[PDB]
DNA sequence: GAGTAGTAAATTC
DNA sequence: GAATTTACTACTC
């Protein structure tokens, strides 16, 4: 009934979590084909499993798509 | 449009 | 020195 994270936090539509537990944000772009955006942190404050690469939380990537990239 | 599973390729501590 | 991540589609509701 609702998309939950790998713990107990509620994710917003469009967002979810791959199979590795990382966050994923799929969205139909103006091209006519879904777009994959990867991220381990839902916000730029959490952390990331050791061995994983660093990146701005999906909320920061998304903010670029909604603002003006 | 929303999300999943599987993969092809390249990269990293 | 080995193990891991990314990208798109295909199918589904």
């Amino acid at each position: 009934e609702k998309r939950r994270d790998n713990r107990g936090r509620i994710l917003k539509t469009g967002e979810s979590q791959r199979k590795d537990g990382r966050y994923l944000y799929k969205y139909i772009d103006s091209f006519g084909e879904p777009q994959f955006v990867y991220s381990w942190k839902l916000v730029a404050t959490d952390r990331v499993p050791a061995g994983k690469r660093d990146a701005i939380s999906l909320r920061e990537k998304i903010a670029e798509l909604q603002k003006d990239i």
